[PDB]
């Protein structure tokens, strides 16, 4: 959940 909320932010 958390990796894939960072990879959308970047």
């Amino acid at each position: 959940a958390l990796a894939a909320a960072l990879a959308q932010a970047l």
